């Protein structure tokens, strides 16, 4: 793909690589918090939907990457995929949190890339982050934010029940 | 406009421009008040929507008051808009009463305005509040009060709860 | 809100209260110029159109800017909002002469925080300037500059017919 | 969820886990496929589809196993992910030969499962499998060496030419 | 206009107006492609098509530059266009790699512009590339790319079968 | 070609390349006429529009010429097309002369070209001009001698109000 190859560093060819790597893990990471909540003694499924949703909406975002990978003229590499740092995700608040740090960890993954195109005059990639990725997180992490807000509010008042009213009536 | 202009007094087409002043003023309170209960730490989208529409409630009543000031041939004249009262509306409970506070003070600035077109013999000024501004006043008024009876009973039993199921289920 | 903030600089969360502030004061001022081309003894229906327009496009433009402020985990914090320039707006080409320079000076407040956006490295910001803002200024000052070059021509020609017939044919 | 656990043996449980992590592999060698036919330098969009469904019918099969698990009262437990066999896949009739080697390790996974509950007269999970799986697997077997032989017969007359006319008039 | 230009260089002006002579030069060497591919001695429908949809985009590539000269009160100004480089275009794959050679130098310009306008402070100009051009640019590339890999795997095999079946077939 | 081709001259065959290059450079002349128009500080929305039309119709043209160029087996041949006469077209009624010489002169060219083939004893030629552009061009003429009339008659009167209203009311 030498053919069609213009302005698409190797570095930033390597960096969009890893950064597939990290969607994938992210879908993942929302795959296992989407089963767990599915579990009959954890029960939430408004949880289970919301997570299980965030799992295609990585997978989506790391099927993107790879075909601007290809549309650039890099080459995809695929590695390992690490599962989930956790087996069992606690409480509906604890979820969230970890929901919000993994988000954060994309979007600054987001930002890094973002940097590099920008150091190396790549307004293509520039453009691809801006319009397909930048503003999704932000407005997830916002979602997130909105949401750990109410489960602290409820759960600080009546844990059980708080997180139950919260699967019921917001998600 | 002396080319069009009867029966309106220079005072009430001052009292009028303030009064623009003060449905401005009250708009902009709305809107600080919506964008509050639209930060990620606050996160009570009933009541952000709530406030949203009355400072649009507001602007509408400022625009239709400077209608009828070029109607009577009046001149329309704007002052400075003072800043919110405050930056930060604590608690639901805390934002109803200061909207009930603000609200009577409209109230009371269309009632004066009122006895002013009175005392004056402008039947058509009275006419025109009396159809536009008090019953929608009272209406708002009443439901503001509805509002702040079932929160204050709901954040009475529990306050984070309380709060979270009444912009559930009623805003 | 520091829950979700990340790469969101004071810099820039206190640039985007001045300009929520400056496109507030540009929606004041466009109100203004519309209930003046709606004075009995101006009655300029088009032109009163056209300005009221602007003042709603201008008002959801600092919509925009708050509902970003906060979905970027600032915290939204609004000023006075000064009156405008002028009681009285002079005819048409006077009043089209004062928008083009009240939006070149709000392009060029947009510009100077894309700019301080661009060296804190914050492309959610600069995206959000150029997808939401950018363009629609440079559309809107090109509509007004083709507008006053054609009021001009006509009232060169002759003044009253040429107002007349710009509101009647343009507008 | 011992509270529902009725029949279904830790043996079994665990070999549903290390099934969902083969489903969950094929998945992602599937991807690796569909986005090298995918590249400008090898071009067969019919190849690249073909794949890119194999991936997502691959994840189904994963996540019908993972509802299971839930379903019986297992615990859903997530591995690590191991990077497809070859991070390039040649030829259509080399990409067809791994897949065909694919399924039938699936399918003989698949098998090894049944004889596993069978022995463990766990009726439930046989009918699982026989129901969603078994026969999925080899109506895809069957297609696959269908197309083998298909492209086999054309790339053995004239090769460029031979997998061109596959990807268009069968893909 | 000098009446509304703000922030548009001298030397992004004149650039823009040597762009837009390059997509015109694009468009009239598509225009001759097409015809080409359109001889009775050459005959193949599908390529003729493909080259003449070409001239339009690049014509309206065109437009689209002027119209933003216009927005941005700067100056068109045109140039002779010189005339296509060959006036017999060859085979399929000859044909495709100039128009490779040529999207590849239209893009080289764009990124060029697209430098200027980032060492300028020009976020307009910057956006305007990236929403309309730069991408339109990497897809096509990669296109022509794919078509030239399927063109030559056919002419490999045999040429004058090779070429037909991809006019018949992809095009 | 020379397969098809048959009474079809060489003398035939260049001037219908000469006419092809004519009718380019007609489109590219209009092409500047409508950017002039659409200049903020010239602002003739119907002027432009007038123009933009026909520089569509003079490319339509061309394109209509090369089709038969290659229908009847001649070989359709690019030159340079020269940069329109002037960069700035001055007024509305001074542009329209110019469009009147310019279509004069495609008219002439036409007529040469038909008297060549009445000469040479093609009738095919003969009726292709009659047929699709001999009665195009008078119409056309017609319509632009109705328009300089008029907007002489309005600019006679009073200069830029009558350009404004011609623009308004007849375009």
């Amino acid at each position: 793909s030498s053919q069609i190859r213009q302005n698409y560093s190797t570095e930033v060819e390597a960096a969009v690589n890893r950064l597939v790597n990290l969607y994938l893990r992210a879908s993942y990471t929302y795959l296992s918090l989407g089963f767990y909540f599915d579990r009959d003694d954890v029960a939430l499924e408004g949880v289970c939907h919301f997570f299980r949703e965030l799992a295609e909406e990585k997978r989506e975002g790391a099927e993107r990457l790879l075909k601007m990978q290809n549309q650039r003229g890099g080459r995809a590499l695929f590695q390992d995929l690490q599962k989930p740092s956790q087996d069992e995700w606690g409480t509906t608040p604890d979820a969230m949190k970890a929901a919000i740090v993994l988000e954060k960890s994309l979007n600054q993954a987001l930002l890094d890339l973002h940097a590099l195109g920008s150091a190396q005059a790549d307004p293509h990639l520039c453009d691809f982050l801006e319009s397909h990725f930048l503003d999704e997180e932000v407005k997830l992490i916002k979602k997130m934010g909105d949401h750990l807000t109410n489960i602290q509010r409820l759960v600080g008042s009546q844990a059980g029940l708080g997180e139950y009213l919260f699967e019921r009536l917001t998600l």
